[PDB]
This record gives C-alpha cells, sequence and structure tokens, in this order.
C-alpha cells in the first residue's frame, strides 16, 4: 500500500510539475526511472529542478497563506547532502544569515534530508527558528506562553534561559540514531530585532517591546510527490497583524493590550469605549514603523490583502484553481475592509503542500 | 411527498417543543390531532403556545447570530388572523411602535397567516421595514445601494423619493389575489433616527451621518414544524459594528471611511497608516456613543460576544447541542479580541429556523 501511495502521488506530481517547466515530453521516461526506483528502493530522489519546483508549488497551494503572490521567487536550499549534526547547525545558521539579508529578508525555504521509512534523519524541535522561550512558575509569567513546552525540553537537556520576557531558545534538533537532540546558542550576531516604537507617542517605548525581524518556521513538513520532508525550514516576512494583533495582543501570548491604552492615554474601563480595538491599531501602527524604521521588511494587511487580490487574478489567467482558507486569509483587525472578507474560497488540499506534524515533545 | 414532509416535520417539531415545554405527555394526542388534520386539509395550524415557541427555537438555531442568549424572552405577536392590507399595514405600525418602545428596544415578532399550498397570503417587499432608498443614475450615487432595485419597484408604483441619502422607504407588500404590491409612507413619529456624533471631536458632526433606531428584518421565512411562515418580520437592537463597520464603511454602501478620516483629522494616503483601521474604530465609537447618548437601546461587539458566551454555557448546560456560522459571528472589526475567533462551530442546520426566500422584484 504504502509504495503505491507513492507511486500514485510521484506520477501526478511530476505530470504537473513538468508540464509546468514545459517538459512534458520527458514525463515518460522520468516515470519509468522513478517507478523502477521505487520497486529497487522503496523511494526515489528528486532532482534538483523538481525540488525545486515542487516547494514552491508547496507554498501555491497553502490555503491559509495570504502570502502566496510571490510563490515563484522563493529561494531554494538543497541540504539534502548533510549528515553530521555540525552540518545541520551551519546550514541553520546560513538559512538565518541569508534569509536575513541585513533586513531585507529573502523568502527562503532550507530543504534536508526526506524521511526514508517514516524514519526521520534529521527531527528539528523548534517551533521557528527564532523564537523567544516562555516560562510559568506558581503563576509566575515570563516570556512567550507559546514556548512554555519547548523550554522546559531545553531545560531538561542542560539548557538555562534568563528569564527575561525574550529569551532566544537555542536551536534543537535530533539526528537519526541519537536518542536525545542537540542544542546550540544562536549568534546573536545572526537576529535581528525590532523594538516597539510609535510614530505620535513618545511614551509607547516605556512599553519595552521589541519582536524579532525574520519569522522561520520549522516544525511543518514538506510534501512532495509522496517525499516526506519533515525537515525544510521556511521564512518570508511578517504582515503586522501577526505581531501586533496576535502575538502581543492575545490573552494566552503576550497580552500588552490594557498596557498599550495606559501609554497611549486612553481608559480601559468599558467595553463601549472600544478601548481594545483603539489599542489595537495603534499597537499595529507602531509595530509597521518600527520595522519600517530599522530596514526590515514586513506588510501590512491592505497591502498583503491588495497582492492576494492579485494572485488570485493571477491563477484565473493561468487557469489554475485557486484554493483557500477563508478563516485563516482573513487578518485580525478589519477584516471587512479587505475583499477577501466578501468572497468565498475553497478549502480543498492539494499536494505538494505544507502540513503539520506531531511534536518531538510534550 | 409534501404531505409527507410536512407530517415528519411536524412530529419532530412536536415532540421537542412539548419536550421542552414540560408537556411530553400530551405529544400523542396532539400529533393524532395533527395527522388528521393534514389528511384532511392538506395542512395544520399551530396553538399560539407551539407557534410563540416555535419563534423562539427558530431564533435559537439561527447559526448566523450573536445575540441568541436572550432568545426565550421574544416578544411574539400573533396575527394569523388578518385579512386585509388595512390590517397588515396597521399591524406593521404597531411592531414598530411596540418594538421602538421608546428606545428601549424590546425584541418582537409579528407573525402572518402561513403559506397554504406555496401560496403566500401577504408577500412583503420590504427587506427592513425601516430602511433607507437608494438611487444610481447616470453614476449619480445617492442613498444606501443595497436598496437600489426596491426603491426603483417602489417608484414603478407611483412612490417617489425625494432623494435624498436618507429617505424613508415606504411599507411596501402584495396581499394574495392583488397583481400589485400596494405601498404607505411611514409616519415619522414611529421612526426614531440617530444623529452620528463622536464623544471628543466635535467636527464629526460635519460628516451629518444618521441610522435609523430598530432594525427590522421583513424578508426571511419563519419555519416551524413544516409550516412556512414568509412574512413575519422581526427585530432585535443593533451591534454597534452592524452601522459603524459595515453599513456606513462599506464602499458598496454608504462609503464613508476617507471622510471619516478628514474629520479626524488623519492622513488617508498610506496603507501602513493604517486610517482605514484608525477611520473604523473612531466611527464605531462614534456611532456608539450617539445610540447610548440618546437613549436608543445597542450593545458593542465585545459585550456581545460575552453574552454569545453565556449561550454557549447555557446550551451546554441544557444538554443541547450549539451550532453556529463562525464565519458570520465573529464580529467585522477587532475578531481575535473576542473568543469566538479561538473555538470553532457546528454550521448544521436545525428547524425551526429563518430562512432567506427569493425576492418577488429584481
Ligand atoms: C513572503 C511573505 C509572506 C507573508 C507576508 C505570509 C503571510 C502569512 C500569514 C500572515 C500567515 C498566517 C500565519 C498565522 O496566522 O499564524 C501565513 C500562513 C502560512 N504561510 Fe505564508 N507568508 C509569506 C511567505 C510564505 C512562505 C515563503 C511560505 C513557505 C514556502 C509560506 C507558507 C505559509 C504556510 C504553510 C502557512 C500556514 C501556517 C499554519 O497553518 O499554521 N508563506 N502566511
Ligand atoms: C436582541 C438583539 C440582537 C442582536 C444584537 C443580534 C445580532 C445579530 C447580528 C450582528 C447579526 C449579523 C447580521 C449581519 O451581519 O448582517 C445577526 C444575524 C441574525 N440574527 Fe440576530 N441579533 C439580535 C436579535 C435577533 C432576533 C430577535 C432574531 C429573530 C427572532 C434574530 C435572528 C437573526 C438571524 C436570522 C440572523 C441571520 C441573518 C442573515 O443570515 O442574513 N436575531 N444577529
Ligand atoms: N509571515 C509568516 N507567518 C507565519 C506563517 C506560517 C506560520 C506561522 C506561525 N504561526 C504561529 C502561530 C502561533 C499561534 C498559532 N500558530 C507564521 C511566515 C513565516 C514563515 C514564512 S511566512
Ligand atoms: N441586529 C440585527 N441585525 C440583523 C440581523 C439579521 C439581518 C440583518 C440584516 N443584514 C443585512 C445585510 C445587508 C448586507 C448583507 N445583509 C441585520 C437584527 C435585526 C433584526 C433582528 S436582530
Ligand atoms: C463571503 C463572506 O461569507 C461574506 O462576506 C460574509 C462574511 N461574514 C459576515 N458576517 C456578518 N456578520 N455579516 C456579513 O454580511 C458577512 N459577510
Ligand atoms: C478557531 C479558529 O479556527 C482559530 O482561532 C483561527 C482563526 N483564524 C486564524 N487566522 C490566522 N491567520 N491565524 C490564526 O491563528 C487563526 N486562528
Ligand atoms: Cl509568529
Ligand atoms: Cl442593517
Amino acid at each position: 500500500e504504502e509504495k503505491e501511495i507513492l507511486w500514485n502521488e510521484a506520477k501526478a506530481f511530476i505530470a504537473a510539475c513538468y508540464q509546468e517547466l514545459g517538459k512534458a515530453a520527458e514525463v515518460k521516461d522520468r516515470l519509468a526511472d522513478i517507478k523502477s526506483e521505487i520497486d529497487l528502493t522503496g523511494s526515489y530522489v528528486h532532482t534538483k529542478e523538481e525540488l525545486e519546483h515542487g516547494a514552491k508549488m508547496a507554498w501555491r497551494n497553502s490555503n491559509r497563506c495570504i502570502g502566496r503572490l510571490f510563490w515563484n521567487s522563493l529561494n531554494v536550499i538543497d541540504r539534502r547532502d548533510v549528515r553530521t549534526k555540525e552540518e545541520v547547525r551551519d546550514a541553520l545558521f546560513h538559512h538565518i544569515e541569508t534569509a536575513t539579508n541585513n533586513g531585507k529578508i529573502r523568502p527562503t525555504i532550507t530543504i534536508f534530508p526526506p524521511e526514508e521509512k517514516g524514519e526521520k534523519q534529521v527531527e528539528i524541535w523548534n517551533h521557528q527558528l527564532i523564537r523567544y522561550a516562555g516560562y510559568e512558575s506558581d503563576g509566575e509569567r515570563i516570556g512567550d506562553p507559546a514556548s512554555c513546552s519547548l523550554t522546559a525540553a531545553c531545560e531538561e537537556l542542560g539548557w538555562r534561559g534568563e528569564r527575561t520576557d525574550f529569551d532566544l531558545l537555542p536551536l534543537i534538533f535530533r539526528m537519526k540514531g541519537d536518542e536525545q537532540p542537540v542544542w546550540y546558542e544562536l549568534p546573536r550576531s545572526l537576529v535581528i530585532e525590532v523594538p516597539i516604537t510609535h510614530p505620535d507617542i513618545e511614551a509607547f517605548s516605556d512599553l519595552e517591546l521589541k519582536w524579532y525581524g525574520v519569522p522561520i518556521i520549522s516544525d511543518m513538513k514538506l510534501e512532495v510527490g509522496g517525499i516526506h520532508y519533515n525537515a525544510a525550514p521556511f521564512n518570508g516576512w511578517y504582515m503586522g497583524t501577526e505581531i501586533g494583533a496576535r502575538n502581543l495582543a492575545d490573552e494566552k501570548r503576550y497580552d500588552k493590550l490594557k498596557k498599550v491604552a495606559s501609554v497611549i492615554g486612553i481608559a480601559a474601563d468599558y467595553n463601549t469605549d472600544l478601548w481594545k480595538d483603539q489599542a489595537l491599531v495603534e499597537l499595529n501602527k507602531a509595530v509597521l514603523h518600527s520595522y519600517k524604521k530599522q530596514g526590515v521588511s514586513i506588510v501590512d494587511h491592505h497591502t498583503a490583502a491588495s497582492q492576494f487580490k492579485r494572485f488570485e487574478e493571477q491563477a484565473e489567467e493561468a487557469g489554475r484553481k485557486l484554493t483557500g482558507d477563508w478563516t485563516w486569509l482573513i487578518p485580525p483587525i478589519s477584516p471587512a475592509a479587505t475583499h477577501i472578507f466578501h468572497r468565498s474560497y475553497d478549502n480543498s488540499i492539494v499536494k505538494p503542500n505544507y502540513f503539520y506534524q506531531d511534536k518531538p515533545y510534550e
């Protein structure tokens, strides 16, 4: 059954990929080589062209992603050659460096060896390559609550956080054959952070907020033609709302809205004053202003929605079905001010794609 | 088939209704009377108790409604006795009066004779009993674009609007047997309107915005136990966002955000300034402030979401399945600041319920 799943997924991928790449005539012969390879080895190896286009198609098929207009310009780094943890570490360090690009973020994916018999070659524990630790002791809350379980796991492995609200987690990953993951502290010279200030309200800096420049998702599985790339960290730039309306705003995250209300000088007493709404707008303005001021790429939700409209138009013109998840595409502030809110999307799963996978801790 | 649909829907309704009303022992005998009545007449007549509880259950089952906490206190007016257009008109006038209640809005439904053989006894053309006209001539846009087709229809029937941005449409409805609907101008003494001012910004009144106090939906079908009440107008009070974030804000409605930005003294030049978001918050603050100032009932989206949470808890405690439409329940401003955004809802259709029906014009 599993070999059959592989062969069926391979046929569909190669046909579609080579079609898009104007290589339709080569499908028959390539499919033959693959079937022989599957027959003999139980798997098959992608060409660099297939891997690159596969990762791009996967982005193009991500229903929840508003940033998909730029799917074809993804920078793909092929690291299927890594065998040692030093090589994995250096590949992760390099990814941070080249993606960051001094603030002018390059959307990038680094692809590590794929699963073989469902057996992982490299198992990354981080949710993102750069993320803040979180602590909860006797209801003493410090840092990012979303990171509490990974933080506890790292502190089982000999690491110790300083317990500021913004401790950088180390990279943590496990190699096939090892029982325990290893961890490496991030070189600070690689990590761009942005202090949050407001363009008009000087007091906003009293909150001493900051965020990291580059979100690099390192816990999702890239699936291409039946091949499972469980370790394939990827990044874009942020849409402002992700930081201003969720990461810093959610009650189960940094929960900063009451403090925002205070520094911008409004009461946080009555629902009818819409103080949370007002606070949300000012915090989101601050985030965009701050990233811009520091020369770190970011997009606001209106511009991103405009871009996504172009993506919809591009798909229609190319004759491709458009898929999307309305519930994730709408931004968490002023969603009805975007076109997205006023239409519907087919939420069908199309592969290649990026998928959730079980966490190796917890 | 149709008689069978009726009987099956009746059995399920009576069993459930009498169950909730602690009248389970009376189900058998009542079901017998109904089946005989259906056999002989092709339909059946609800008791006043069934009709009242049916309209309440219907509200309780409205997946898109955030205001459902108060389902059991609906004021039901039984007008199955009307036979003349004067009686229909006076029943509609009375509904406006008693629901308005000098500003302290009473959630109310007036129920007219139901369809017989799918044949309507009374056919209401209005979307809401109180609504503003809309005009579009050579790209001269006046009033509410949502009302353009109904407005054109009324002007075919001898009515003429003054062509302000806030012309009150007349009541318009058709009696069984008549080819054309009749229309009656609304007595102004019955219609409460609210001028929109801002609590802090005096210039906001320069926009000369207003809205009507009581939204009374008059174009949806109430379905109870297989009986189709096509004419059953109902009202609650507004949630502020319906006016501030949609009716006055949508580009295809009153489209006021650029003018709001101007009067509150911010630039409307750059997406990154989040001027639309800021304008939305201030316009929504103005709407709540204005309704409160005039002593007209209204609810903000945070309070309404809190109430809906209680509705969820109430359902769980009573052992009832909860159904909802996530996409409609989330408010159009700061949705992620409500609990609704962070959970999911079963969007199954449960009857009794309120449904869309075809418009008799257009
Ligand atoms: C270039 C800038 C990009 C922007 C502004 C952007 C924007 C977003 C946003 C705002 C989300 C929702 C995240 C959340 O609410 O948690 C998202 C989801 C997603 N994006 Fe993108 N994105 C970008 C690039 C990329 C790239 C390069 C990839 C991968 C190649 C990608 C794949 C995804 C995936 C898989 C999700 C879903 C995550 C999940 O389900 O948890 N995006 N994107
Ligand atoms: C008491 C105050 C009430 C509030 C604040 C409230 C709030 C709302 C809101 C905000 C919507 C969404 C409307 C839209 O976006 O167009 C809605 C939908 C709805 N409400 Fe309520 N509601 C209330 C009472 C009622 C009552 C009394 C009924 C009927 C008995 C009702 C039945 C519905 C229905 C059927 C919808 C769906 C309309 C559609 O699909 O277009 N609600 N409610
Ligand atoms: N801008 C981005 N946002 C993004 C995309 C995918 C996933 C995530 C991470 N979402 C984390 C949240 C944390 C609460 C629930 N999931 C962020 C990108 C990250 C990586 C590439 S684009
Ligand atoms: N507060 C209310 N809002 C409400 C409820 C149902 C329907 C409507 C009308 N929605 C009209 C919009 C117009 C654009 C698409 N439909 C409003 C209530 C109206 C009647 C009872 S509650
Ligand atoms: C396309 C989408 O379903 C549509 O725009 C919906 C979204 N959610 C909504 N929610 C409410 N309350 N009211 C609406 O009119 C809409 N419009
Ligand atoms: C329950 C609901 O599906 C969940 O809260 C979703 C809603 N839409 C979202 N949309 C985005 N972009 N990100 C999220 O984390 C969520 N959360
Ligand atoms: Cl994030
Ligand atoms: Cl309305």
